[PDB]
């Protein structure tokens, strides 16, 4: 029974193969066929390329050795190398043309999800070229989806030498019959076959995956679209900033580039952005996913006034000051979305761009108190249940697992009313004791929220709703303003509280507003439709926030 | 007795003043003298500019209102505004010309160091211009040196209204006679004077500082060159990455731009980079100051082999992987400097550029064991004292305060021998029980190192020296390589162990090597000569690492 799958990089996980590109360069330069391969392989196990692949010399040390082999080959073939001949240029182009073979990576991901140990085994070099970052980025994106990365130049061995196969087996902690090995080089499969491993010669991706599908008995081709990459909390970089003596803010950080600050809703976590964090970092952004004040590993002071928007926004400004950031792109959802609009209104100099999921820009009504506004808008009547300190805390804290399983559901899986919360005296009054698990979440994901809420519970989170008068008076100071910085409003078709029509007057305040809209999406946008959220955010960030 | 000092931004902490620039624009556009000031002030307390300064409208909303005032003013003056007339362009140039008035900031810093509460009180706007980051960066650099920043547009009041002065006094928690107020606008001093504050009209910086020096009785002009900005540990963003099940690495992070990873020496801390962190962040870099493995808040496993260079380098690579960084600039000192050369040799694709303070690139001698090498080089004989587990730990842990006060001294303050450590049986055998405090450090800084070392002590730090054979065998694999990525070697004149001459053969291995050299500098480079270290590193980063 197969338990491990090994992939080569060049010609397998990354396409085109370097020598595929070079065959075309050879033809374009009108060189004799095979001259570059011949000069590359010159001396075989005793040659310059074996020294390179074993890590004895760097790629920059190897370049002139390859140039000399090309001259020797051309002299013997009685041909002249062209005037502009440069191994540096030729190899730079071949390395840069190489991109992840997405169907191959998808198959490796499916196998690992099904319990396989996966590895990359590659003949590679120590890259010290001025352009080395390109290949470093590619390797970084690939390696994180595998249990092991074995590089010839780091282990001092190369394929097809038999010792590297014994090293692979030792690394995998598996017998050869438990391994499936994929390579586009027939001579590199021979030692693996020799030991008793299943081997697949990768000539074309589709045929190779068909052989892999048959031997593993796992569907790899024609599969449903996979979810974006998620986060394992224990593998993230965790950051902590004290904004004031009693308040520290926790965040998860990933990537490099413009800072993108993600602000979750109620009652959530930095983990609500799990499908966005890897995607936004891969897209070229430095992601800062907050635990907002009152949540997770951030401080949760008991006082209501610690959660008014003016205080919360001031603290987010301090957060940027202490990290040494003049600006960040602010992306919010739900209560986070409300906060980000207000960051754009009061601190535009610190906000590079602003985006909200579901929450429209809600201006203060100077002619009505927030309680009179709730009276005139009964879709928000449930917020009255959140007013009295202790009442909603008692219901939400009674059974954390039940709380999160009842809340985090798709539009069609709703177990909550919302419209009759006050009349019924609670959120879960007509909800089951043991709700089924939504198709959106796994039991493990639910238990992470349960664990997070065991620290401070719901007092801090509910206090976000307990500052209506303070928030109203503060928001009234901004009534003569317009939001003129780059802005995106994303609506969700099936959010029955934050309906898309609630955002219809936003252009009155934000004239240059850009929009996104997600079909068949409920309230929990990030986990309901992660692929769609990612596409919308990346397109907008790349056009408006760079 | 004066206890607080208040500074204006425009024309005081930042020069030139906006209207200084505009006087020149007026003349260049051949406009009637005072037309821009007149259109700017139009309507006084009821005008567009008062609304802007109170935060009622944003700068972008104000721009066309100012344009209309300019048209009204030109019509009345019977003049035509030029064809190319643009308030947007005119104001963008004036805002961008404004730079920190370094002598004024220096004086504010001296007063705060002497116990004054300091504040910035400014007539400012909500900046939503596409170019707003310029001013956001300036305000960010300035505000962090002050106890308070009071902005007209955030408080809804403007100078010279009397209420803003009462607000200032409430914020300061001081009586008016305890305050010195500096402003370049005479009408803005009148309400402060009216309340009983000391006022200084800032016409020229030198004269204003002379008045300030006389009234406070504190020397502000002609002072010695101040030290660079340091770090207060409780105000930094602290980051934590698990690199493997039992190992977590702690770092302090500040700034945005290319990642710069700072690697301290033995027996140090992230805090050894305190004078570099703010300077490198201000210079346009994202600084990651490590607690290296075995130190501070990073893990300190007991096993010797956990501290061999191969393991330490692999972990730093994992650190980059988990943070989502394809590369970082690696800057090391002492043991950190040794590690960074090896990162450049084994992982060039992950190293954007490399710099070492004091530690030359030390290649392995394949013909001698590291013990035979120490026998032939007695300057390193003291390292034999570090070999036996427990011996050096007992001496270094006996009295932490004595340990750090004896080690951290200028070249001329040495209390250690080094050349007779083995013969004498310890580092502090002929050192006083109560050493004096070096001119390099304060008691508070010493106590931070004492606190850090109470967690894990010296076992992990000393284990860095206990892997000579493993490190030698690993380093031998790199003997055919050259370091061809951007590299800087900084020598210290008076480091009597890591002498500048020890770096003399480095060009044999690093042909494109760049150099720095610091006169009258001992071993503890970062704190001995911080201004010089900062100048050298920033110049090199800006030329070779961007
Ligand atoms: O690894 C290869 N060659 C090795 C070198 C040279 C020789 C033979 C082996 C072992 C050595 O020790 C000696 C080091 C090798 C062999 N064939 C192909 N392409 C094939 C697929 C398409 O075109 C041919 N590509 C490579 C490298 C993979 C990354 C860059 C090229
Ligand atoms: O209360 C909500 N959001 C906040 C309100 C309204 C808006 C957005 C934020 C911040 C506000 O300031 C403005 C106050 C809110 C909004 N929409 C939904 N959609 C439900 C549909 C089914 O699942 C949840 N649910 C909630 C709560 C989340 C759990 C219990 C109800
Ligand atoms: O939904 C509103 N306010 C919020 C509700 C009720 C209150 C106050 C805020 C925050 C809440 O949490 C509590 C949720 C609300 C209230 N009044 C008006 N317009 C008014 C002016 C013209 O006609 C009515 N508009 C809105 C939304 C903004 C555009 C479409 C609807
Ligand atoms: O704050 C100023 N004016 C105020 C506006 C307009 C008027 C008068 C006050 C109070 C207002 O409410 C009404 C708002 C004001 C006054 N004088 C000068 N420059 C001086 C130094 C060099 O040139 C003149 N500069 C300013 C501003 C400081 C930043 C941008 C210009
Ligand atoms: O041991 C040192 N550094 C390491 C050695 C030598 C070099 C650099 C690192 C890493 C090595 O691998 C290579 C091993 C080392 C180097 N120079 C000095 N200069 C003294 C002068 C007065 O103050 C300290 N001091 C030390 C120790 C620091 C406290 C006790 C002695
Ligand atoms: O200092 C050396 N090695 C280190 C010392 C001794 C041992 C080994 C390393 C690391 C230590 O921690 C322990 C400190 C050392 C040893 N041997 C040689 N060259 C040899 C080849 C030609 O002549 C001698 N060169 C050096 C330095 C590199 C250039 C100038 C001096």
């Amino acid at each position: 029974t197969l338990r491990a799958a090994v992939f080569d990089l060049d010609g397998v996980l990354a396409l085109p193969a370097v020598f595929g590109v070079l065959g075309r360069t050879e033809e374009a330069l009108a060189l004799p066929r095979g001259l570059l391969n011949d000069a590359f392989q010159k001396g075989g196990p005793e040659g310059a390329t074996t020294r390179l692949m074993k890590g004895e010399i760097t790629l920059s040390q190897w370049i002139p050795l390859m140039e000399e082999n090309c001259r020797k080959c051309s002299e013997t073939a009685k041909v002249c190398l062209p005037k502009n001949f440069s191994i540096k240029e030729i190899f730079d182009k071949a390395i840069s043309a190489r991109k992840i073979n997405r169907p191959m990576l998808q198959a490796a991901l499916m196998l690992r999800k099904k319990g396989f140990t996966t590895a990359i085994l590659t003949n590679t070099w120590l890259d010290d070229r001025a352009e080395r970052d390109g290949l470093a980025q590619l390797m970084c994106e690939l390696k994180m989806h595998f249990d092991f990365l074995i590089e010839s130049c780091q282990v001092g061995m190369v394929k097809p030498e038999p010792q590297i196969y014994k090293f692979l087996l030792d690394t995998l902690k598996a017998s050869p019959s438990e391994v499936v090995f994929l390579d586009d080089i027939g001579a590199n499969l021979k030692p693996a076959r020799d030991l008793g491993m299943v081997t697949i010669l990768v000539q074309d991706t589709d045929t190779a995956l068909k052989e892999l599908e048959k031997v593993t008995g796992i569907q790899l081709l024609n599969t449903p679209a996979p979810l974006p990459t998620s986060c394992n909390p224990s593998d993230m970089s965790h950051g902590y900033v004290t904004v004031k003596p009693r308040v520290r803010l926790h965040f998860v950080e990933l990537g490099s580039g413009p800072a993108v600050c993600l602000c979750h809703g109620f009652p959530e976590s930095w983990y609500s952005w799990r499908y966005q964090i890897p995607a936004l970092a891969q897209a070229g952004y430095r992601v800062l996913a907050m635990d907002m004040k009152g949540y997770g590993e951030s401080s949760a002071p008991p006082e209501i006034e610690e959660y008014c928007m003016e205080v919360l926004c001031k603290e987010m400004v301090t957060f940027l000051d202490k990290l040494g950031l003049s600006q960040a792109v602010f992306i919010g959802h739900d209560w986070g979305g409300m906060l980000v609009w207000y960051m754009a209104l009061f601190y535009p100099e610190r906000v590079r761009a602003v985006a909200s999921l579901n929450t429209p820009f809600i201006p203060a009504n100077p002619n009505m108190s927030p309680l009179e506004s709730i009276k005139a808008n009964p879709v928000f009547d449930y917020q009255l249940y959140f007013q009295e300190p202790g009442v909603a805390e008692a219901e939400l804290e009674q059974n954390l697992s039940r709380t999160f399983k009842s809340l985090f559901r798709a539009s069609d899986e709703s177990v909550l009313s919302m419209h009759k919360v006050c009349e019924a005296g609670g959120l879960f009054v007509n909800s089951p004791e043991e709700p089924s698990l939504s198709r959106m979440v796994t039991e493990e994901e639910i238990q992470f929220y349960v664990q997070q809420f065991k620290k401070s519970g719901f007092r801090g989170p509910l206090n976000w709703y307990r500052n209506m008068e303070r928030n109203w008076k503060w928001a009234c100071k901004s009534l003569g303003r317009k939001i003129l910085i780059p802005a995106l409003m994303v609506t969700a078709e099936k959010d029955f509280v934050l309906v898309p029509q609630m955002s219809q007057h936003m252009e009155d305040w934000i004239p240059h507003l850009k929009r996104g809209h997600i079909e068949d999406c409920g309230h929990w946008t990030q986990m309901d439709k992660p692929t769609e959220v990612n596409q919308i955010l990346i397109k907008w960030l790349d056009s408006d926030a760079r």
